């Protein structure tokens, strides 16, 4: 593998689309690599982890409960459902809603988190909260993943993402066990979590969430290590690009790669 900076711009050459990577240290909050670190991309799915995080601190201020059950109806159904469209009779919990958004990328349920945390704006007053000024969410599932060139609408930057991602897994805004509980749900990933640990070196710690959108829009947002210890944010995202999903997931994967084989530095 080439260097990482050197691989990633090789992706964009060959995806003939926009990449946008930053790999941040989980301890102390270091860039240690950025590429196109402050331009804005589609959040995708990667949003629900931000969405969770919402939910956790309204659990932590007593507003809510992870144990509080959820019933919802077959219309307030969206497309790709592969859990909620289970439950219309007995329901889901906070928690197991939680859990399939980011575990299933469940976008029914993404959408009935996102309505007990005030909606899009309301997900957006969040992020205000604990200090990110740039990242927005305007729409809910699926119009959120429209991703039209230039269009601000439901974006993060790479820089921004992995600032939130540390300040909701360590900064201590969120209490002990709502931590540990966003940890897990990352960890316990369903869509890439297996198929990334299939092809990591014996050792690397993974936790994730992926997202997809129009356009050739995909994302990941990582926990990632060696020596089974969740060293380093690892975020990256993709647009503009007319590429095969396979050929994107590649390209992923090889800047993924590059790090791993660069990793000391
Ligand atoms: O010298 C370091 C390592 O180099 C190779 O590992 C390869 C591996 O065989 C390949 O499958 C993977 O592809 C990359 C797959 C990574 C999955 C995507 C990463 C995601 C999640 C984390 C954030 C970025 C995106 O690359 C590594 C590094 O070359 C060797 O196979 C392995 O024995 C050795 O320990
Ligand atoms: C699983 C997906 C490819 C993708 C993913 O998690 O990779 N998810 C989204 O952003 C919506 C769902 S999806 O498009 O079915």
């Amino acid at each position: 593998s080439p260097q990482p900076l050197e691989q990633i711009k090789l992706s964009e050459s060959q995806l003939s689309g926009r990449v946008g990577m930053i790999e941040m240290d989980l301890a102390s909050g270091r860039t240690l690599t950025a590429w196109r670190a402050d331009e804005r991309f589609p959040m995708m799915c990667t949003f629900k982890v931000v969405l969770c995080g919402a939910v956790l601190a309204r659990v932590d201020a007593g507003d809510e409960q992870l144990e509080r059950k959820i019933h919802y109806r077959q219309q307030d159904l969206v497309d790709y459902s592969p859990v909620s469209e289970k439950h219309l009779a007995d329901g889901m919990t906070v928690g197991e809603l939680c859990a399939a958004a980011i575990t299933m990328s469940d976008n029914s349920a993404a959408n009935l988190l996102l309505a007990t945390v005030g909606g899009p704006a309301g997900l957006t007053a969040f992020l205000r909260q604990i200090g990110d000024n740039v990242t927005r969410l305007d729409r809910w599932e699926t119009e959120l993943n429209e991703a039209l060139p230039g269009d601000a609408r439901d974006t993060t930057t790479p820089a921004s993402m992995a600032a939130t991602l540390r300040k909701l897994l360590t900064s201590q805004r969120l209490s002990a066990r709502s931590q540990r509980q966003l940890l897990q749900w990352m960890v316990d990933d369903r869509v890439a979590g297996p198929l990334i640990r299939s092809v990591l070196p014996a050792g690397w710690f993974i936790a994730d969430k992926t997202g997809a959108g129009e356009r050739g829009a995909r994302g990941i947002v990582a926990l990632l290590g060696p020596n089974n210890k969740a060293e380093r944010i690892v975020v990256i995202y993709l647009r503009d690009t007319p590429a095969s999903m396979a050929e994107r997931n590649q390209q992923i994967a090889g800047i993924g790669a590059a790090l791993i084989e660069h990793w000391q530095r």
